[PDB]
């Protein structure tokens, strides 16, 4: 069910890196759009601190007048999630939009992944 | 559910501005494919005028012999529609086709976008 | 429901042209991948002889060794199906694939349209 | 339903082809993204020979520090179910993603395909 992507988008929005990390399977990975290769793989145990970074660069962002906005997410059966993400400028200029995809197994996030519209660095 | 969608649809359709305009939550969104990026925000006080001028924009389609067709939207669950449309020429050739996204929440439109084939200006 | 895109297939496939025909709303469109832009539309009415002509090309492509298979149609909701074509030769080679999207109101069609991986002439 | 899925990919793992094979309708097809064209298809006495030779392919895949992590199926009504796939290295790197799509008629496989992001030969 969505209880725990919700769980997930509420508590790693505010800093709770401990719930938020308790969302993943010990084996669940959250792979992220940067690196060498279609993205970047990071266990739980790297999660705590991936999250601390990208409210660091969030706040860059907000500082600049950009900030994403993400929707509910729609529920595929009991085990897969999508979760809109819209970045937009203050002035009302769409810059980036994707797809936060969620796979779920016994409660628990086993992968998230991301597909968005421009490849930034 | 699709009640807040084809409300949305048979209004906007016929001018009832503000009828139109309740369908968006206060915090809605509806983006449009212009702009300098991939799209352009439109917050709920914005989306009046915004249907006055596309239906201005639909009057001069039509008298080129072109219009759009909506096709009833198709549910995923509570909170999402998807509404297929095609923009025919009454010599029956396709000049562009596409997909409105929305994403409800409360009975009411939280997001509203499109995804289309063809990046008219 | 799936009944009305099964029959249009089984009768469409043995040249049952009325009953094939009879599947579509008086509204409805079915959309080719031909011509000037995107696709032409064919009203209900055009219907009768492109299946004709969509069947006498086949007989080409099987001479030629050739052929599409089209699986059963998968269901979301009771208004949209889509069904997955694949064109393969004798040999073992898939030389195209792509999807049809019905969209049915009232147990007709209203739009057969295709999606497409090679842009065939 | 997932179970013939759930069955094909556990069975097929570890080298039971018999098991494996016995998941496809006697009609069903393999396709593999290899080949002259979008692909290659297998039958079902194919199908064998074609497990075996892609488990090979996966053990050198290993001991170069790739593979390959499939998620459970993502059932959409009782005759498809989509699979994620991504390849990994050891080094946490994706180096492939994409979705294996499964179409199911009487509890078994009629078609198995994939679609991949990067198109290795
Ligand atoms: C993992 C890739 C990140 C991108 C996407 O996933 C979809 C997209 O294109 O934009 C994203 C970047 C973005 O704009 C924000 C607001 C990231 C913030 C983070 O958001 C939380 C809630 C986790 C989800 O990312 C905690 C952080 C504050
Ligand atoms: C917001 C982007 C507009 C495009 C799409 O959304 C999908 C697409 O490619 O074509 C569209 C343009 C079009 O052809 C029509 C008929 C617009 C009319 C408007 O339609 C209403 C019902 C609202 C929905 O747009 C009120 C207006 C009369
Ligand atoms: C309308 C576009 C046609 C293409 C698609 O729709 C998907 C695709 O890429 O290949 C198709 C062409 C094809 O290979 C066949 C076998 C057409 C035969 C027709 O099939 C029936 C059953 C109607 C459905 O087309 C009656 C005809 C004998
Ligand atoms: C049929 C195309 C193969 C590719 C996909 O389907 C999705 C993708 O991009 O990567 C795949 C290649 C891959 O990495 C692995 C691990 C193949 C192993 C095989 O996996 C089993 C379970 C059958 C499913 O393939 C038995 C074999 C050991």
């Amino acid at each position: 069910s969505a209880e725990v992507i919700d769980r997930f988008f509420k508590s790693s929005g505010a800093g709770d890196i401990e719930t938020a990390v308790e969302c993943f399977a010990d084996d669940g990975q959250w792979i992220t759009p940067d690196g060498d290769g279609l993205g970047t793989v990071h266990t739980k145990d790297q999660i705590g601190d991936l999250i601390t970074s990208m409210n660091a660069m969030r706040e860059k962002m907000i500082a600049s007048g950009v900030d994403g906005k993400f929707e509910s997410p729609i529920m595929f059966g009991e085990n897969m999630g999508l979760v809109r993400a819209t970045v937009e400028t203050d002035d009302g200029k769409v810059v980036n939009r994707g797809v936060d995809l969620f796979i779920l197994s016994d409660g628990k996030i086993v992968l998230k992944d991301v597909y968005r519209k421009v490849k930034l660095a």
